[PDB]
RNA sequence: UGCAUAU
């Protein structure tokens, strides 16, 4: 009996250019019509919520068509950009080894 | 408030 988890899994989307308007629920109606959002980010300013932010797919299937989809789209009136995100670090701590053999 | 990676 080994792990046998899932392989899809779920990747976060940045999106931009998207109008002042734009929260949670209004970026997640966007890209859930093709599968189904975990978590949605806008970046929190001064200002309060911005004209930026990120989608969190539960799936990189549909994850993947979405940006394809979206990128290029002039929401509101503004031609948006959509890819891959840094998430919560560029430090990667999943795994470590002394050696790098096999 | 057009500020653009996770102030």
């Amino acid at each position: 009996h080994m792990n046998t988890e899932n392989k899809s899994q779920p990747k976060r989307l940045h999106v931009s250019n998207i109008p002042f308007r734009f929260r949670d629920p209004d970026l997640r109606q966007m890209f859930g019509q093709f599968g189904k959002i975990l978590d949605v980010e806008i970046i929190f300013n001064e200002r309060g919520s911005k004209g930026f932010g990120f989608v969190t797919f539960e799936n990189s299937a549909d994850a993947d068509r979405a940006r394809e989809k979206l990128h290029g789209t002039v929401v509101e009136g503004r031609k948006i950009e959509v890819n891959n995100a840094t998430a919560r670090v560029m430090t990667n701590k999943k795994t470590v080894n002394p050696y790098t053999n096999g």
